C-alpha cells in the first residue's frame, strides 16, 4: 500500500496529521 519513501505525496506518506492530530487533542 505505502511506498519505499521516494516520490509518494500520495495520502500514505504519514503527514503526520490524517490520524495524528484529530484524535486525542481536542
Amino acid at each position: 500500500m505505502p511506498g519505499t519513501i521516494k516520490e509518494n505525496i500520495i495520502f500514505g506518506v504519514s503527514y503526520d496529521e490524517y490520524r495524528y492530530r484529530s484524535v486525542i487533542k481536542a
